[PDB]
């Protein structure tokens, strides 16, 4: 029932620099690309959407309103493209229920894309495809977040050709890859074939689609026990000293629910930690949990979202460990064993 409903989660995924972190920003509405060191993510970041914002940001591709949204909401989590943290896509694969493949249109699949193809292959995890930089097509006229098909008719001949070739060859790529593969209103099989929605970050175009379609996804594709919470399931994201809160963790919440007050088992340095909840923080809705700002205070947090815990106790953290809540019925060293086996 609704009262039980889980928000998914979906990993974005990608070569460098191919805009993932542009595409969460034109949707947030946020500068957070502007900021990055070097132009690049360099750490996981997570980011919760409503279901109410998903809904206005996919109307211009659901006018009448025949789809059906079911999920209360999704967590979104972004990771680096720079070759040197796979250790980090490895992990954001890991969490995630869903996710998007981001693949700049005009260069077609690269080396952190074949990585990212492996991870998702591996975890048969289903994933749409963001054709990304549709707007440096030669002559591109843009209608500031249009959906792509009402866009797309707008165009000059040479502009749709150039947009056919582009999709045949990375089509030819992925299929190379083991992937069969479509333009996601060409495909009669979503079950089993890969959408293409062609994006834009910078005029948004597209965007409308491929909010769509991951929805679709958690409801189509995505078990369909994952669209109800079950027993806790939590991941320590990273260890970080706080002003004003002292050393905190952030936790990605893949399951269950977390309580302001709860009783934590963790793996550390020099052994399991068991502690208590002082805190129990989220940024504001669309806001991502990578970055400082004021953040809201919980009784209590649904799954799955990213978030911050403060606790005394939590030097030595480990990040990567999994997290356990004591309950009112529970033997504590059995769950120190399973975390610390899980650990290594
Ligand atoms: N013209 C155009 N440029 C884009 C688009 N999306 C991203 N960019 C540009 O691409 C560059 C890289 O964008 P990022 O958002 O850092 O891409 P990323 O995939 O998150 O990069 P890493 O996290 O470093 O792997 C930035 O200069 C963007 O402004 C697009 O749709 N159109
Ligand atoms: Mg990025
Ligand atoms: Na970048």
């Amino acid at each position: 029932n609704k009262d039980n409903l889980r928000s998914p989660i979906c990993c974005i995924l990608g070569h460098v620099d191919t805009g993932k972190t542009k595409l969460l920003d034109k949707i947030r509405q946020t500068n957070v690309q502007e900021g990055e060191a070097g132009g690049i993510t360099q750490q996981i970041g997570a980011t919760y959407f409503p279901v109410e914002a998903i809904k206005q940001k996919t109307a211009v591709v659901n006018k009448d309103g025949k789809f059906e949204f079911k999920v209360p909401g999704l967590l979104i989590i972004d990771t680096p493209g720079h070759e040197s943290f796979s250790n980090l896509r490895s992990r954001g694969s890991s969490l995630c229920n869903i996710a998007i493949l981001v693949v700049d249109i005009m260069h077609g699949l690269e080396p952190q894309t074949i990585e990212s193809l492996r991870l998702l292959r591996e975890r048969k995890t289903p994933f749409v495809v963001a054709l990304n930089k549709i707007d440096r097509l030669y002559g591109w006229k843009k209608i500031e977040n249009n959906g792509f098909r009402e866009s797309f008719a707008l165009q000059n001949k040479a502009v749709q050709n150039e947009f056919r070739n582009r999709l045949d060859q990375v089509k030819l790529q992925f299929a190379e890859q083991g992937f069969n593969s479509e333009l996601f209103y060409e495909n009669k099989n979503f079950a089993r074939y890969v959408s293409l929605v062609p994006t834009s970050a910078h005029t948004g175009e597209g965007i409308p689609d491929m909010l769509k379609l991951i929805v679709q996804l958690c409801q189509e594709r995505m078990a369909s026990s994952l669209m109800y919470l079950s027993e806790l399931q939590a991941t320590v994201l990273e260890v970080k000293a706080i002003e004003g809160f002292g050393v905190t963790i952030d936790v990605i919440l893949s399951n269950g629910i977390l309580r302001e007050g709860d009783r934590i088992v963790l793996c550390g340095l020099e052994g399991p930690i068991k502690t208590n909840i002082r805190a129990l923080l989220t940024p504001a809705p669309m806001r991502e949990l990578r970055i400082k700002g004021q953040y809201i205070h919980h009784k209590e947090v649904k799954a799955a979202q990213g978030v911050k815990i403060s606790a005394p106790g939590l030097e030595g953290a480990i990040a990567g460990s999994r997290l356990l809540v004591v309950g009112p019925d529970d033997d504590e060293e059995e769950l120190e064993e399973e975390v610390e086996s899980d650990l290594q």
